[PDB]
């Protein structure tokens, strides 16, 4: 009883030995000390000791990070230290109690040497044990939840709106009856226009409850047979004001605003959005193919025995050290090309390039590569002239988390010296950590032994994190509602877990086999919890976000 029964057709798809993670492992490692040795003869180019840096790193103290750089490195660097201690206890489950479950599998019991017996896909479908993994992703949701109530636990102009859209020729007499009229409740404190202003104006009310009906009666979502939204109220003063045709905003303060970019809104903005969102995302399945192509060379008509495989130099090594060139560079185009859709707002465009980096890194990193080895025609090819699971058995994610973790961290030392020619991006910075932390999450359960690896990846980084920002970068103040954002990000883990858990379990037993339900139902309640939070404004004692 086995799944390829190689005795019988020697079929070039059982893999290489180990996935070819000892090699990917032993080039990575052997990079990574070459550029610690190339990054030790630049740094001392310029005017103690060779590897003296090295010391360094393990003698400052934290309050020394916390007085030289404030409180938004400390705010960063206790996320890292949160998810460091959050994969100990995910790494220990997972490497101690996943494994040796999946490791007592009959399915992959040839083949020794197959990095594939590590995973899954060594589990007979049917088999009782397989409850054990919805059980842990599910356990995962919630230590990934409980560890960020915990980050989040540590951690510590309002009556003023923003109104756009009037035309040059209005007075401020009219702006300020329109509002003490249309909504009688309120009173005006102040109503000015703004840098002949171009049609922006600042407002002001006495109370915020007020603000926040006004603020709405602009821009509501709620709807009849007429329109299908909440079209703002006429007045005596209108004529001034073009009523319909407004944006209204709380105020930033002015160093937030773009005074060029808001000039265009409507259709016209969202065309620039989406003509530059679709290159990107288009460009995305270009940078991301190569990858895909040089890993999978299981084809047949010749080169059919398991002889054939390439060294996993060409098979695992090079293609995940290409992907990840492709992922260290993709934030470089993001930050670059946000410029051009022209957002409102400074910390707006921030926030969004936080968000836009991570999906993206997600969509050609984890997803379409996902997508592109889980389309194996491959087994019915090999079936026609459950055993299905990706090529390598995901060892190419592993290889991926290695490559970033020795090749990645080694190369962010080297990120901010120079000389050769003979500021900390905190959004940039929590999108690519969080990216690597998906893959992790995601494969955590379903390939027990990538999380090692993912723990390892968080150490170098953090250490390369505590070094570079008491060092080398300059010493940033920053807008809170990042950090805000990337513990979402971090709840987005657990959930891709279980997604993939369903689409593995669903491709592998039917949709009716009950650990597919348990898993769609968990998957269900979970997301319209979530949902509830957004805008809908329910649960705010759950999930995240315990403040000071
Ligand atoms: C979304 C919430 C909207 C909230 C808001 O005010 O809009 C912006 C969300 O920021 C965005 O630009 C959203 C980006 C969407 C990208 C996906 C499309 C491409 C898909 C590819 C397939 C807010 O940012 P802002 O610049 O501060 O406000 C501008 C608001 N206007 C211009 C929309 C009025
Ligand atoms: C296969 C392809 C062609 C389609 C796959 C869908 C994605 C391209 C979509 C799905 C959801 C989208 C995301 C949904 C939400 C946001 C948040 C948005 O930033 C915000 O913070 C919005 C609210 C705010 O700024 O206050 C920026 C765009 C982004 C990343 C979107 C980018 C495009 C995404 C990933
Ligand atoms: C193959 C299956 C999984 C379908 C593909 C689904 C993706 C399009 C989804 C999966 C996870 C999603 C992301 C998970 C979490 C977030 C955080 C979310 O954050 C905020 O809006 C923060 C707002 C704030 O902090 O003020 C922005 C969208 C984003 C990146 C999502 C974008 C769309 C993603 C990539
Ligand atoms: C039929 C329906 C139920 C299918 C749902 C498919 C997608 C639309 C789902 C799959 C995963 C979801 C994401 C999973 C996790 C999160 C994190 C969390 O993010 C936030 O809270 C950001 C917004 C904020 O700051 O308020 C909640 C929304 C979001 C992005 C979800 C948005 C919707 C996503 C992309």
């Amino acid at each position: 009883d086995y799944c390829y029964s190689a005795r019988i057709r020697s079929t070039v798809l059982q893999g290489l030995p180990f996935g070819g993670v000892p090699t990917v492992l032993a080039l990575d490692f052997m990079c990574f000390l070459a550029l610690l040795f190339l990054f030790s003869i630049l740094r001392k180019v310029a005017w103690n000791g060779f590897c003296s840096w090295l010391t360094a790193i393990f003698r400052i103290k934290d309050d020394e990070i916390r007085d030289k750089c404030g409180g938004d490195a400390v705010h960063y660097l206790s996320f890292q230290r949160h998810i460091i201690g959050l994969l100990v206890v995910v790494g220990v489950l997972s490497v101690g109690i996943v494994l040796p479950v999946n490791f007592s599998g009959d399915l992959l019991e040839n083949n020794a040497y197959s990095f594939g017996r590590t995973t899954i896909a060594n589990l007979k479908s049917g088999n009782n044990l397989l409850w054990l993994h919805t059980s842990f992703a599910f356990l995962y949701l919630l230590l990934t939840v409980y560890s960020m109530r915990r980050h989040t636990s540590k951690m510590r102009v309002k009556r003023t709106l923003f109104i756009n859209g009037i035309s040059k020729y209005a007075e401020s007499e009219k702006i300020k009856k329109h509002f003490e009229e249309a909504y009688p409740n309120c009173t005006v404190l102040e109503a000015r226009p703004c840098y002949k202003p171009l049609g922006m104006a600042f407002v002001t009310f006495h109370n915020e409850t007020i603000t926040a009906i006004i603020l709405k009666d602009f821009n509501v979502c709620k709807c009849q047979g007429c329109t299908c939204r909440g079209e703002p109220r006429a007045s005596s003063c209108s004529e001034a004001l073009h009523i319909s045709n407004w944006t209204v905003t709380y105020a930033p303060d002015p160093q937030n605003i773009y005074w060029e970019h808001l000039s265009i809104r409507g259709f016209i903005w969202w065309l620039r959005c989406l003509v530059i969102n679709v290159v990107l995302f288009i460009l995305l399945f270009f940078l991301t193919t190569p990858a895909i192509i040089i890993t999978t060379m299981d084809k047949f008509n010749v080169t059919k025995p398991v002889e054939y495989l390439n060294n996993p130099i060409i098979t695992q090594f090079f293609p995940t050290l290409l992907l990840w060139c492709f992922s260290a560079l993709l934030p470089t185009i993001v930050y670059y090309s946000a410029f051009f859709e022209a957002h409102w707002t400074r910390s707006g465009e921030n926030r969004t390039t936080m968000h836009k980096c991570y999906t993206f890194l997600i969509f050609m990193v984890l997803l379409l590569p996902s997508l592109g080895l889980s389309s194996l025609d491959l087994f019915f090819r090999w079936l026609f002239d459950e055993c299905v699971f990706l090529p390598d058995n995901g060892a190419f994610f592993v290889n991926y988390v290695i490559a970033s973790a020795f090749i990645g961290n080694a190369m962010d030392l080297l990120r901010i010296p120079g000389l050769l020619m003979y500021e900390f991006q905190f959004g940039a910075a929590y999108a690519w950590m969080m990216c690597v932390f998906t893959v992790v999450m995601t494969y955590s359960i379903t390939c027990p032994i990538i999380v090692p690896f993912g723990l390892m990846y968080m150490l170098l980084k953090h250490l390369v994190d505590r070094y570079n920002l008491y060092y080398a970068y300059l010493p940033a103040k920053l807008d809170k509602k990042i950090h805000s954002g990337a513990v979402n990000q971090v709840v987005a883990a657990p959930i891709l877990c279980l997604f993939w858990l369903l689409f593995f379990s669903t491709m592998r037993t039917g949709f009716l086999a009950p650990t597919s339900m348990f898993t769609f139902v968990v998957l269900v309640i979970t997301i319209v919890i979530c949902l509830c939070h957004v805008c809908f404004g329910h649960f705010k004692y759950l999930s995240a976000h315990n403040y000071k």
